[PDB]
């Protein structure tokens, strides 16, 4: 639908909305696994030392957890047509308002190019390189890579500032300046690994842009990830990008949902819904950033037995624990961390720090950062899906990103980076920093936000032996795995179908 059938306003809308909902068509793949959230997440989380998928028997998983895909991986190529796909429909709204120069339309085509260069820098900072369309059209994308993808996001970025909205003036939801400026910053900082040249001055500069701006950090760390981050000013402050979510009007399995339910199993204290898939929980590593030694995490004696009775309300749960000081309240307490949102308690079973072999859902501890609760305390919308919003861009991310800038250039980071411990009433401050303490930080703080693989390829971490996890590369302590595989490959479903597109080194 084109020309007097062209509803702007509606396309505009929809434009944002990729974020976040699945439409209404790839070959064997659930609705809920194509969105554009839980797609690029899982490629940047699954692999990770962060989180583990409980249910290995799920097409592809045991793949995408151990990195050891191929180019026929089909969650690979499930991000790489999700991506795609968005983009055609931006290219779509692009082409029709091209031309128009009323101040409303300039506006609208200055966020939906923002949008588009989110997505390309998903396309570099996954695959080094992207099927590229400026139209919508017949024509098969061209291949467009590294340092020429990296400067035509800048220059995308770059060109449309002027037209955004000022920092924090634009409708929740919408991306303004400050938007701009923060992706811009995250280019920046790994532009050593997108054109062989690094930029950390630039990174420093955008980062400081953004962190000069109205946006503020949230005095309650948690209050971030509840549900009404939409309707609380602590938490909004914070949130310069929000995918906005709700519990009767905006679904999406791989959408909060997937944050919330997907994290939790019945017999857990406040579930903050009726449906937990018992899917992704902790791996040792990432309990291991709040406690560099793991005996100190709070655990129930082996020799103690979980009743198999009496513990079937959340009052029973919670007492249970507080006699074996394993609330979360209690984890909190103990890491001296307030972003130390895991679970070890009996709720769901006896749990794991560290597995020998990957069974199931209670291997690791449980990770209760997602809530949906409302800080308030009221009702939320629904009984089974989240109304929490998901906060894609955070201020965090330039104290972070200035922090590790700063580092990189001989300075001291130090400043920046006892900024965000402060907010998360850290007991333990940072006296100098370290290549190992920024990286540590940078999970600590945004650990189930689907960026960690991003970060581990620039700290020259995620194949390497520079760091190993427990279950990278398939083994129990960890190994390495081939340098080629810090770039997602294309997809053999497009490198049959566009000549264009040549394979990523290293795949056959
Ligand atoms: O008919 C269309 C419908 O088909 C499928 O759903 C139906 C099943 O095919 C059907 O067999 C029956 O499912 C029950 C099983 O038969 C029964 O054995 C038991 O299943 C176990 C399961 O075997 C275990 O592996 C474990 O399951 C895990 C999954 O492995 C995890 O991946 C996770 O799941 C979640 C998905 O990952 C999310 O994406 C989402 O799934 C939704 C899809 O994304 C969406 O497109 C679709 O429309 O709805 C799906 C949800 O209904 O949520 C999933 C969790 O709900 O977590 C689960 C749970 O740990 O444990 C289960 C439970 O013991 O029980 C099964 C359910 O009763 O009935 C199914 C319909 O309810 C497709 O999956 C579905 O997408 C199609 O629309
Ligand atoms: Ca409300
Ligand atoms: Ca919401």
């Amino acid at each position: 639908q084109t020309g007097g059938s062209f509803d702007q306003q509606g396309v505009f809308v929809k434009g944002y909305a990729m974020l976040g909902v699945t439409g209404q068509d790839l070959d064997g793949q659930d609705e809920g696994e194509s969105g554009f959230y839980r797609t690029t997440f899982n490629c940047n989380e699954l692999p990770t030392d962060e989180c583990l998928w409980a249910w290995q028997k799920n097409q592809d998983i045991p793949q995408l957890t151990s990195i050891s895909w191929s180019p026929s991986s089909q969650r690979t190529e499930w991000v790489y047509v999700r991506l795609g796909y968005d983009i055609t429909q931006y290219n779509f709204f692009l082409d029709q308002t091209e031309g128009m120069t009323d101040a409303e339309t300039l506006r609208q085509r200055a966020e939906i190019r923002f949008l588009r260069a989110l997505h390309y820098w998903y396309f570099l900072d996954l695959f080094g390189k992207a099927p590229f369309k400026e139209h919508f059209s017949n024509d098969l994308p061209v291949e467009k890579k590294g340092t020429e993808l990296y400067t035509y996001i800048q220059n995308e970025l770059n060109e449309i500032e002027a037209d955004m909205y000022e920092p924090r003036q634009a409708p929740f939801g919408r991306a303004d300046k400050a938007a701009n400026w923060l992706l811009r910053a995250r280019l920046y900082l790994n532009a050593g690994v997108y054109t062989g040249q690094t930029d950390y001055a630039k990174a420093e500069e955008y980062a400081s842009k953004v962190i000069g701006s109205a946006y503020k950090l949230c005095t309650n760390y948690s209050e971030l990830f509840m549900a009404d981050n939409d309707e609380n000013e602590n938490a909004m402050q914070e949130i310069i990008l929000p995918i906005r979510q709700d519990g009767v009007k905006t679904r999406n399995y791989g959408g909060s949902t997937y944050l919330v339910c997907g994290t939790r199993v019945a017999g857990m204290p406040r579930m903050g819904t009726t449906n937990g898939w018992s899917c992704i929980f902790a791996r040792a590593a990432m309990v291991q950033k709040f406690f560099s030694n793991l005996e100190d995490v709070p655990m129930l004696p082996a020799d103690v037995e979980i009743p198999t009775k009496g513990l079937d309300t959340d009052e029973q749960i919670d007492a249970f624990d507080a006699e074996h000081g394993i609330r979360t309240e209690d984890m909190i307490k103990a890491a001296g961390d307030d972003r130390a949102l895991l679970y070890s308690g009996v709720g769901g079973g006896r749990r794991k720090i560290q597995t020998d072999a990957i069974s199931g859902f209670t291997d690791g501890l449980s990770i209760v950062k997602w809530q949906n609760y409302r800080s308030d305390g009221k009702p939320v919308s629904h009984a089974t899906y989240p109304d929490t919003d998901i906060p894609l861009f955070r201020l965090a991310e330039a104290y972070l990103t200035r922090a590790e800038a700063i580092f990189r250039q001989g300075g001291d980071a130090t400043g920046d980076i006892n900024e965000l411990r402060k907010r998360a009433n850290c007991t333990r401050k940072v006296q100098t920093v370290t290549e190992q303490e920024l990286i540590d930080e940078w999970a600590r703080e945004f650990y189930l936000e689907g960026r960690r693989r991003s970060d581990l390829v620039r700290f020259g971490m995620f194949t390497t032996n520079k760091y190993l996890w427990d279950w990278k590369g398939g083994a129990m302590n960890g190994t390495s795995v081939a340098s080629y595989y810090n770039k997602y490959p294309i997809p053999v479903s497009d490198i049959n179908n566009n000549r264009n597109m040549s394979q990523n080194e290293g795949y056959k």
